[PDB]
């Protein structure tokens, strides 16, 4: 503990596991690498974010569909 938030636990241990629509969807932003095993998430426009993993199909569609979140 103690600021806990200070770790940034963005490699979610699970994904979506289902194929999002890039029509509401915004960017997507990786996460870092020294996780177990760590993904990418996707910030929809107005929705929410979403863990998944490059290595799927529809995760990967995106990723070329979107650019990705830099600033």
């Amino acid at each position: 503990l103690g600021a806990s938030w200070h770790r940034p636990d963005k490699c979610c241990l699970g994904y979506q596991k289902r194929p999002l629509p890039q029509v509401l969807l915004s960017s997507w932003y990786p996460t870092s690498q020294l996780c177990s095993k760590p993904g990418v998430i996707f910030l929809t426009k107005r929705g929410r974010q979403v863990c998944a993993d490059k290595s799927k199909d529809w995760v990967k569609k995106l990723m070329q569909q979107l650019p990705v979140t830099a600033r």
